[PDB]
């Protein structure tokens, strides 16, 4: 369901979602991620002002994409689309946002319903950098994650904390699955 | 609407769109460019089998996108988004194809309703390799592009005829009407 074609010839693409409460750092975690690896991201407008942000990784095949959680909240078949045959997922909440934290459960259900049996799941308590204005203890972060099946790091967006980790250990996680 | 981010900064893209009746060549005109520039191409799923193949040049600022025929005709909101900001249309028929090319006033109504006032448009008979095979005369595409407002060549995604020519000359188009 996604492909690279390169010069004559083509091959699969790894698809990676990054989904999560409105303002928890998706886009920001998405751009460090580029930024990091010297790849551009691409912007696409659906709607007014709903965004789809999409990063492409050639040599390691995956395509990492944002659609806007207020986007998904007004498109079905745009987020069906979305979801359908996603291979991976990163699951981001704001660990300065309680409300953020609370909505994991209801993300996690989104994943099961829309997208691949075996998707694998990272959950990320983001913005771990602002630890002055934390509200969500790591240990729920991590006991969540445990009862529902998923990995789990805190990060920051801003100071590059488990970016990458987040993406390489994602793929990981799928290749050992299968 | 189309927005390319690099380390740290943001421009613009100018999304084109190519479009005509299934099987005259989109897809195999598209990825001859790809190919020509050494450039990848992405390769998208929705629904069962219906595909967005997407070409970025990150220098020259451009987005190059199909939405398959046959799914446009099935989803309405995935196709609106498609076209809704379009500044270009390569407009393709198949020269040994008489209904692609009788289709051409239908495609034009579908760029003039669904996407930007200035969009600019190159009617392209494609299979111009297939001399044997003609059933429509040049002179037929010609004269439609002139009373559609279009420019217009004969190309091979096959024999890579004309196939940078139509891209460069409809950037340049779109630029020198604004
Ligand atoms: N301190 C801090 N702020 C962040 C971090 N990631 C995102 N932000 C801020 O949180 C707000 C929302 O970020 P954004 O990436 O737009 O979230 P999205 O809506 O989930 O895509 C913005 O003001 C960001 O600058 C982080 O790691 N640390
Ligand atoms: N001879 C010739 N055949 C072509 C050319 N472009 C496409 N084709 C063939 O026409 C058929 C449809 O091409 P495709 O690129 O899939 O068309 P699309 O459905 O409009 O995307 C395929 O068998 C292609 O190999 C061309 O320039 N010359």
């Amino acid at each position: 369901r996604e492909n690279l074609y390169f010069q004559g010839n083509f091959d699969y693409m790894f698809k990676l979602l990054i989904i999560g409460n409105s303002s928890v750092g998706k886009t920001s975690f998405l751009f460090r991620y580029a930024d990091d690896t010297f790849t551009p991201a691409f912007v696409s407008t659906v709607g007014i002002d709903f965004k789809v942000k999409t990063v492409y990784r050639h040599e390691k095949r995956v395509k990492l994409q944002i659609w806007d959680t207020a986007g998904q909240e007004r498109y079905r078949t745009i987020t069906t689309a979305y979801y359908r045959g996603a291979m991976g997922f990163i699951l981001m909440y704001d660990i300065t946002n309680e409300e953020s934290f609370n909505a994991v459960q209801d993300w996690a259900t989104q994943i099961k319903t829309y997208s691949w049996d075996n998707a694998q799941v990272i959950l990320v308590g983001n913005k771990c950098d602002m630890e002055e204005e934390r509200v969500v203890p790591t240990e729920k972060g991590q006991l969540l994650a445990e009862q529902l099946g998923f990995d789990f790091f805190e990060a920051s967006a801003k100071e590059n904390i488990s970016v990458r980790q987040a993406f390489e250990r994602l793929v990981d996680a799928i290749c050992d699955k299968m």
